[PDB]
């Protein structure tokens, strides 16, 4: 028995091709304008004057206009404890989440498989990732029983990740497909902010930025090398990764899973040290690729915040139209930390060929894919379009 | 620019390959045919005579004659809510773990990056994987900081995974060192059993078994395709993996982390599943390679408890011996979860070096490595050994 031709035989040709992305968010729809009022008034904090002043300028910059929330009033006035800034909450949270992510997970794995159009025992691994609550057995374990895929499904569970790890199941799905002939990846990243909703304190406004900012939703991937033509469709094909800590960041991001909840802390500038950072991580994707101009290439941002889109796009003199579909997705969801990303790749490609430019990329043949979170971690994809 | 010429010259050509494995445990070392008295006693159940006989029954049949422990006397009695069987605790535990997971796996991982030799800066890829405690940035951030990684190392943090990732994490490493051209993964078990420690109670019996069998320890490896001949030293090479869910085993085994810790529990018969299913996973495996005489392969299996071990010796009539690096390990260290398979792994090529046999895999040339846990989930890895 030959180990070489075994390997040879075991592992695919090309490269790691996304071919179908479905999303999905709760159905309870909050608006930005008049976030901070409802907001104070259900923590009970409706005599803080300066404080829902100063929350109200940070909904006001945000740039979101809506945000999806799992969360009610009605579930929220059962939840005391959730409502203020730091109570005994984990296990009503965990109780929330623990079902509401496999949920949510569920529908836009649905839709891509749908798009995807195969038989979902053909569907080989499965990559789940969330930032909110965790469980044994997981949610892994929770989209294979719900969505029935095969029992041998190959499971990668990815738990209290953050916010840059869309960049990381691409990173993960990609080393999958590449290196198992016939594999199809499930890729599912479903965020939920029933474990970091809380209340306001003046001497926490760090933490009430991720009030302003946070949001729900899921996004699914079908993700395989080797597409069949004409029967798969790739959308996007992945050429090349990295995932890189900030110099002079420590601490800058952090949240700490506690009793009350997963707390979040900034205690750094974020927009300076990512637009610091940015252009050594485009050198090191785009200069063996022999490409300069970034404005060349189609862009996905994870948008943290809108200080980090404008301080990137200030540094590069990125055109303002780059950023478009990443704002798109800001203004729309907020930051729903993992899926944000992949909604942006979704509207990307959507728009793209609503339009009818030349590739999914917005006519562009490369691109660019960052995700940003707790580290500082910085995760890069260098992406090829798809011709229409 | 060609993406099939950017693939063909990212990726390596050979089975990824162990190339050393490292180990460590807190100084800690508690005796277990002691421990029945000092557990009842730092409890506060001494007058639990009913329930302190049946946890000497349970330590006298675990056939784990010293676990090492990172909680010691001292630190829980300035715990007691640790020392109650249901009391919030979380943040208390996770103080300890979050500290405590990356320094032990430093340890380890110091003793693996020892024996292979190779600069540190040659570190590509990094997989953590604990089931003790959770944070952000993840325990993968500390081990980079702490044994000074390159910062644009690639992670994988694996959390609450459980039992079985010592296979998920093997399964994981396989494709990143096969898909990457030059990749150095170093891997990183490392379990904590401050999370999960609690108090007795006598109607939640399975919880109580938990005490009895879990221990602490860290094991590292460094895995990589393409060894540099007489530079590097191959100890295991990794051929095909696999994960499943057996049948009618939903609930078998859970953990959920709530205010109170980690809780664990047992609802269905863990030895009668794994071992009902452990020749489904043999067939798969074997039958490619031609081979279905078990007594012929090399064994690693995790020792969840000693009755898995004995049920899978019987359905299958493994030889007496095939278990001795699998139950030598249980015997020194109780079950590590995650870490276990991968002290066993180094356990018998040191055995079969020492012993002077002709292969890493105590003489034979295949052999197979399973993780078990929640779901009820089996992590298959096929191996084969190295001459000498």
């Amino acid at each position: 028995v030959s180990v070489s031709e075994i390997r040879k035989a075991q592992r695919a040709e090309g490269p790691a091709t996304i071919l179908a992305i479905g999303t999905a968010n709760p159905a309870n729809c909050v608006e930005q304008s008049t976030y901070p009022d409802f907001y104070f008034k259900i923590t009970n904090s409706e005599h803080k004057t300066e404080l829902k002043e100063k929350f109200q300028r940070m909904c006001d910059k945000s740039m979101i206009k809506r945000r999806y929330m799992y969360l009610t009033e009605e579930i929220l006035k059962e939840n005391p404890n959730v409502c203020e800034y730091m109570a005994p909450s984990l296990d009503a949270r965990q109780d929330m989440v623990v079902v509401e992510v496999p949920r949510l997970g569920k529908e836009a794995a649905v839709k891509a498989i749908k798009e995807w159009g195969q038989p979902k025992s053909k569907i080989t691994h499965l990559i789940v990732c969330t930032t909110s609550g965790v469980d044994m057995p997981g949610a892994d374990y929770q989209l294979t029983k719900l969505l029935g895929l095969r029992p041998y499904v190959k499971r990668y569970m990815m738990y209290q990740q953050g916010c840059f790890a869309g960049g990381t199941v691409l990173r993960l799905a990609k080393d999958l497909a590449e290196n198992n002939k016939g594999a199809r990846v499930l890729v599912v990243c479903s965020e939920v902010t029933a474990v970091t909703f809380r209340g306001p304190s003046d001497t926490h406004l760090d933490s009430l930025v991720g009030q302003a900012l946070f949001g729900d939703g899921a996004a699914a991937l079908i993700v395989g090398s080797d597409p069949v033509p004409e029967i798969e469709k790739p959308i996007f094909e992945m050429v090349w990764t990295a995932q890189t800590i900030a110099p002079d960041s420590e601490g800058a991001i952090d949240f700490h899973l506690r009793e009350a909840g997963l707390t979040f802390h900034l205690l750094k500038d974020v927009p300076g040290i990512v637009s610091k950072n940015i252009t050594k991580a485009l050198v090191e994707a785009f200069e063996p690729l022999g490409i300069s101009d970034y404005n060349s290439i189609f862009w996905i941002a994870h948008p943290g915040g809108p200080a980090i889109l404008d301080q990137v796009e200030q540094k590069l003199a990125l055109k303002p139209e780059k950023m478009n579909a990443t704002r798109e997705v800001l203004s729309e969801y907020g930051n729903m930390s993992s899926a944000c990303v992949l909604f942006i790749l979704d509207e990307m490609r959507k728009k793209s060929t609503q339009n009818g430019l030349k590739t999914t990329g917005e006519g562009l043949e490369w691109g660019v894919l960052f995700g940003f979170g707790p580290g500082l971690t910085i995760e890069t994809v260098v992406l090829r379009s798809v011709a229409i």
